[PDB]
């Protein structure tokens, strides 16, 4: 019987102040590269309140998200747990999460997403690139969130950009978000407030489209809240814990990874250039072919963009790790894994490892002209039964928004910046940057 090594830090609280402590976004982390130094990529501490087993190693990450439901299963914090609701598709388990999995699956499909949703993926980054004006200094982060949330609400409640039900949706939902990063305080139970209303609102808009519905009007289905209702069976407060958790899980993570795209071009002049030709060659096609809008074809063509999609969440690493908990004893590499224990996969560990990747705090997106997705080595969007439903979605986001800003704009920093961990990613600048259009 061989527990992993490690400390078990303060009463109560752990190491997980140590843990949580910011760190720049491109590296782990003093806290957790110490750890690893002294201790090896599987070790043990007490976090977030729990007796917890740390893994960076890849083979065993692999092995907790394969066995998803059998070995291990998804597990937050108490106080994290219900903030997005006790039907949230990211907390559920068993057969009820098997069955928002599948709902989500079928909403994001293939033949839905060359359609329906790469028609508002580029009209919502036109809506955001056109109102750039020349010689101005903005937050790219600011934009990029904007186009992230603006674009949700479109898929899961057909709402439209600029609209007052819509500016007001975001100050609302950033409210609530306030209850997450957290005496609760003032600034705790104005999340609870937010968060009830914007349930209300959800169930206001459900309201109206089950008598669209009823009315037999077509295309009812287009977002996710007439999806649900036509071809689930989910109860009314499962349907809004299900739009809720959807507006987070797609916004939250694509808005720091376009951030980061923009990021990292902005350093590597040579990987635009690559990225103007390309998308050159893709518009001056289209100009000729008189066609206007993207179609699945022309996003197809994009190489070398799904190159520099691979590199910015490799470097990037939107997400840092994941919440996990032991069913039973599980025994791994001459470790023991006790049941119940807390089991906290570093997905991004592998990302940053000098034996899977040569340079790998160097972004450089040519790499992917040798190395591939699948396998250990990559796993930004997680893995096995849990594995991101919208991955297919967020790289869309990053390509159509890639393809329109090279196009349109050359950038520069107003202000140095760098991304930190906090563990959500986020610029503390705002990544200010100045823009001029081309030619
Ligand atoms: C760069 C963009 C994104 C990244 C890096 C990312 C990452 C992830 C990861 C790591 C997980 C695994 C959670 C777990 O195993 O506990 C996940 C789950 C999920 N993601 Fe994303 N995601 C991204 C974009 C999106 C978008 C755009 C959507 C939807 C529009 C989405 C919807 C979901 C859903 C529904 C799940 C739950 C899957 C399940 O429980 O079976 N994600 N994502
Ligand atoms: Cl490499």
């Amino acid at each position: 019987f061989n527990l992993p090594p490690g400390k078990s830090g303060w009463p109560f609280l752990g190491e997980t102040i140590g843990y949580l402590k910011p760190y720049t976004a491109t590296t782990l982390g003093d806290f957790m590269q110490q750890h690893v130094s002294k201790y090896g990529k599987i070790y043990r501490s007490n976090l977030f309140g729990e007796p917890t087993i740390v893994s960076a190693d890849a083979g065993l990450n692999r092995f907790i998200l394969q066995n998803e439901g059998r070995l291990f299963e998804c597990s937050y914090p108490r106080s994290i747990g219900g903030i997005l609701g006790k039907w949230s598709m990211l907390v559920l388990v068993g057969d009820m999460h098997r069955d928002m999995r599948s709902i989500s699956l079928n909403f994001l499909s293939h033949a839905r997403l060359r359609t329906i949703l790469l028609k508002d993926v580029e009209r919502h980054t036109l809506f955001v690139l056109d109102s750039w004006q020349q010689n101005s200094i903005f937050s790219a982060q600011d934009e990029a969130k904007k186009f992230t949330f603006n674009l949700m609400a479109k898929h899961i409640m057909s709402m439209d950009p600029g609209e007052e039900e819509t500016e007001q949706l975001k100050k609302e939902y950033v409210t609530f978000m306030k209850g997450v990063v957290s005496l609760p305080g003032t600034a705790y139970h104005k999340a609870l407030q937010s968060r009830a209303t914007i349930l209300k609102f959800i169930e206001r808009k459900m309201e109206e489209r089950k008598l669209d519905i009823k009315e037999r009007k077509q295309r009812t289905d287009d977002d996710l809240l007439g999806w649900v209702l036509k071809h689930s069976n989910l109860s009314t407060e499962q349907i809004l814990d299900l739009i809720l958790s959807l507006l987070f899980a797609g916004h939250e993570t694509s808005s720091v990874a376009i951030a980061l795209a923009i990021f990292f071009l902005q350093a590597c002049p040579k990987a635009v250039e690559e990225l103007r030709e390309e998308h050159l060659e893709i518009a001056r096609a289209k100009k000729e072919l008189g066609e206007s809008e993207l179609n699945w074809d022309d996003y197809k063509k994009m190489d070398f963009t799904q190159c520099v999609i691979n590199e910015t969440l490799r470097l990037g690493n939107v997400v840092r790790f994941l919440h996990r908990k032991a069913l039973k004893d599980v025994r791994y590499k001459g470790y023991d894994i006790p049941s119940g224990w807390k089991v906290l996969p570093v997905i991004s560990a592998v990302h940053l490892d000098n034996s899977r990747y040569d340079q790998p705090n160097l972004f450089n997106p040519w790499r992917w002209q040798q190395q591939n997705t699948w396998g250990n080595n990559y796993m930004p969007f997680g893995g096995g039964p849990r594995l991101c439903a919208g991955s297919e979605l967020a790289k869309l986001e990053m390509a159509v928004f890639i393809h329109h800003l090279v196009l349109k704009f050359n950038w520069e920093l107003a202000e140095d910046d760098k991304p930190f961990a906090f563990p959500f990613v986020d610029f503390p600048n705002g990544l200010l940057i100045r823009v001029s259009r081309i030619l």
